[PDB]
């Protein structure tokens, strides 16, 4: 069993606005299974053969309450501007820490769940640090910036049932946020 366009659920749900369920780790081999098809979603989304053969929007990375299960688990497959690489399938991703700076796409951001455009900067701490269980069952603690600590910060947003359109400024989407600057390669 595989995850398509099919399993996502929209905003409207009411699961996108609870806030997910600790994962019990060790974790069971259900929600071992559910975090499997999670990150092989988001990368076989990023494959156009794939994406065809399912019709999957491509995307960056997934949350679980976006599949409808209401539990502390993300996808995230994103490469940056050097080519580096940052996949990782998490149980109970949390940021301990993040910089004060800010920083933010330019074009804005996307959802997976959101039908609909949402034009307006997303502010996000430029700096995070993240601490977790891999799928392999290992403790990880992640430094990251840039778009992949954008990207983190969607998915545990999520997790928290929060939507990104909830940071974007209030009748002046294109302010600039105090003390940030945007996205740098
Ligand atoms: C940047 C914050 C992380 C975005 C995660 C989403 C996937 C999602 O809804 N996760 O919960 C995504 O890939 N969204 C894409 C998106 O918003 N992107 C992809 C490139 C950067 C940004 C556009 O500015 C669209 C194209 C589906
Ligand atoms: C409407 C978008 C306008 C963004 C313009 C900036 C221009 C710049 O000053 N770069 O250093 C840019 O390309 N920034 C990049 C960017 O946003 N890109 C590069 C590819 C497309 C787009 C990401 O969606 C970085 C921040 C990743
Ligand atoms: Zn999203």
């Amino acid at each position: 069993h595989m995850l398509t366009m099919k399993d996502v659920i929209r905003e409207g749900d009411p699961i996108l606005r609870n806030v997910a369920e600790e994962v019990s780790l060790p974790a069971s081999e259900e929600d071992t299974t559910t975090l499997k098809e999670m990150i092989e979603f988001v990368i076989n989304s990023q494959d156009p053969e794939m994406a065809e053969k399912y019709s999957l929007r491509p995307g960056i990375g997934l949350a679980a309450p976006q599949i409808g299960v209401s539990k502390k688990m993300i996808a995230v497959h994103v490469t940056d501007a050097d080519g580096t690489l940052y996949s990782h399938a998490l149980f109970n991703p949390k940021i301990i820490s993040h910089s004060v700076e800010r920083t933010y796409l330019q074009g804005g951001e996307g959802c997976l769940s959101v039908d609909r455009e949402v034009p307006g900067y997303v502010p996000r701490y430029t700096r995070i640090t993240v601490k977790a269980t891999s799928i392999n069952g290992e403790e990880v603690k992640l430094r990251l910036k840039g778009l992949p600590a954008i990207v983190f910060q969607h998915e545990i947003d999520h997790l928290n049932g929060v939507m990104f359109y909830d940071h974007i400024n209030k009748e002046n989407p294109f302010a600039a946020p105090d003390d940030s600057k945007p996205l740098e390669r």
